[PDB]
């Protein structure tokens, strides 16, 4: 539909923002794009770019999906959207840049406290309480897509996977997300809502604890095909918890969707009466730049 790639024309900035912006360096690399830092010629304001190759997504509804969803869901737990523009094939999408980078390297080289972990969780629910609120679900919730602040904020990021549900359509039925993320409901093809997001933050809370989601080292398919048959995942030393998160754990990865904790049920779970404040996220990001300088 040259209807849908019009629409798309006519949302972006024009002008050459090879010359808007300056000071490129790339940041990271996935198969939604590549990210760069750059700095605003006009503010001086340090910005995220992600450039996004269209040839490789064919369905461009998602893509104007992402930014109107995005300019229209606004808050303190979300990265902001600033501008988008199009350089022939590609999308550029300007974000606010967050310097303490991705919860995935913090997982990966630290091992967080259940204070610290609390915290994450807090403000992930707050966002998803806000988003839910505004009948949006995200899909794609992992610590890829959650980003710290240098004072020790928490936002997520993108709406690349997201959908909006009425009330004439409650549910959705897509299988879309990233595997080792999604919910038993979603592999297995049943309609679903927006407590999919809260058993990808589940996941995210074993990342948080083991420093992987369940059976990252399987491929894609073979990961749905376990969590199709196992449900609720094991962790490999449960005993090392409190009885609280465990129990945390266990109302955002129930079976039943009706029993799942909502994201505002879960807001007031007592694991979370011992979040550390967010000052306390601030040496695991020291901790986890440290780790990752020399790639
Ligand atoms: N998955 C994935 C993709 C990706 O590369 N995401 C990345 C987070 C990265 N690393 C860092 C590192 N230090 C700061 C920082 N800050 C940022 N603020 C705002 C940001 C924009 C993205 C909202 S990214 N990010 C860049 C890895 C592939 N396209 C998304």
């Amino acid at each position: 539909d040259e209807e849908i790639l019009e629409k798309l024309r006519s949302i972006v900035s024009v002008g050459d923002p090879k010359k808007k912006y300056t000071r490129f360096e790339k940041i990271g690399q996935g198969a939604s794009g590549t990210v760069y830092t750059a700095m605003d010629v006009a503010t001086g304001q340090e910005v995220a770019i992600k450039q996004m190759n269209l040839q490789q997504q064919p369905k461009k509804e998602l893509i104007i999906n992402e930014i109107l969803v995005m300019r229209e869901n606004k808050n303190p737990n979300i990265v902001n959207y600033l501008d988008s523009y199009l350089v022939g094939d590609e999308l550029w999408v300007v974000m606010e840049y967050l310097a303490g980078g991705s919860l995935t390297d913090v997982v990966t080289e630290t091992c967080m406290d259940e204070g610290q972990i609390a915290a994450v969780c807090r403000e992930c629910l707050q966002a998803l309480e806000f988003l839910h609120s505004n009948q949006v679900i995200h899909r794609n919730i992992k610590s890829d897509n959650i980003l710290l602040g240098m004072d020790g904020s928490v936002k997520l990021t993108d709406f690349g996977f997201c959908a909006q549900i009425t009330p004439e359509q409650s549910k959705r039925s897509e299988m879309v997300g990233t595997p080792y993320w999604m919910a038993p409901e979603v592999v297995t093809r049943k309609a679903y809502g927006p407590k999919v997001d809260i058993w990808s933050l589940g996941i995210m809370a074993i990342e948080m604890i083991e420093g992987e989601p369940p059976y990252l080292n399987e491929n894609p398919l073979r990961a749905l095909y376990l969590i199709a048959t196992n449900g609720t995942p094991e962790l490999q030393n449960p005993e090392k918890l409190s009885a609280i998160f465990r129990d945390f754990l266990n109302r955002c990865l129930e079976m039943d969707v009706e029993k799942r904790g909502s994201a505002k049920e879960l807001l007031q779970h007592q694991f979370l009466k011992i979040a550390k404040p967010l000052s306390s996220l601030t040496p695991l990001i020291a901790a986890a730049k440290e780790a990752t300088k020399n790639n």
